[PDB]
């Protein structure tokens, strides 16, 4: 069966059970900051090379890698499928993810470790701050048909305002659109399910 | 169109554009060492964030990640694959080819650099004579001839290791035959002598 190894207040981890969330993937979900899961940690760092978190653990094999966890669950769950469908869009929204991952999600594991100083920690949020609406309008852009499932570019940028929040950072933006928008996102019914699955 | 910034004697460049040759696809090759294209250099430093070698340009991107570059590539040009059909084949070739990314294609660009004293050209010459023939028999055992980007790669890494005159550390007589079977495929040659 479908396993996934998480850490608390892990924006990876949190992506992951979202995307398996609306795959309907009926996954198990195995939080190893916790000391009940101190033998699922054991297995873990058998499995694995570094213990890497998250990783999806299926019957046949042991991912990590955001990326690469995302391919394997689209390879055996595509529907609702997370990418475009046609070649040139598939490919920009996969070099736009990495552009995501490199620019926020590397930079908000960087600003929740133990080892960070108080300049590193300035230079990263005014870094976030100064492309997060630029980013988000141009994976908006990208979308430019009701009942319709969401993106995991949309997905991703979800959990990133949800982190700015986590980590006090402000939005910067004014416009009310902008706000609004941000704002349906953060209220999304799975989005919810994800943060009070714990 | 398709725009490929490329870099002389650059293991990533060879590897991309071996990927490009095979795949068949229309791409530009520009080499920034070269003073012939100063202007190309330019546009590189404003689209990418550290003017990165190599970078794989179109009309609605720069990517510069080999991963990314590889699987941009395998999204606009699917045929020949370079990549496993089944799930469990694929997901392990990712991670494979992030282990060799890590532990040998790194390490080749850090042996390149200019400020690097012999003692720490030591470590990483060891390091990757450890695993060299280890990686290599673990991609040979996830494998009518279709190249995947496994071996593709791990057949650059045998090639810079002559480049950087380090020894290929096996006495095995059907190893050595291979490692001069994967030096002899003619889209190697090509890429090589392009």
């Amino acid at each position: 069966a479908m396993l996934l190894y998480t850490k608390k207040d892990d924006i990876y981890s949190d992506i992951v059970r979202m995307i398996l969330l609306i795959k309907g993937a009926n996954a198990k979900i195995v939080d190893v900051s916790k000391e009940e899961n101190s033998k699922h940690l054991e297995e873990l760092n058998i499995i694995t090379p570094n213990g890497n978190i998250p990783t999806l653990s299926t019957d046949d094999f042991a991912v990590y890698r955001l990326s690469v966890i995302i391919e394997a669950i689209e390879d055996l769950y595509p529907f609702p499928p997370m990418f475009p469908v046609f070649p040139k869009q598939r490919a920009n929204a996969r070099i736009l993810l990495e552009y995501v991952n490199k620019t926020f999600l590397q930079n908000i594991i960087k600003l929740q470790s133990p080892d960070l100083d108080e300049k590193q920690a300035n230079e990263i949020k005014m870094l976030m701050q100064r492309d997060i609406i630029s980013t988000y309008k141009k994976i908006v852009s990208e979308r430019e048909p009701d009942a319709q499932n969401i993106n995991v570019l949309t997905l991703i940028i979800t959990f990133v305002f949800y982190y700015f929040i986590k980590l006090k950072i402000s939005i910067p933006t004014k416009d009310k659109n902008i706000i609004k928008e941000i704002k349906e996102l953060l209220s999304e019914p799975n989005f919810i399910k994800t943060i009070k699955a714990k």
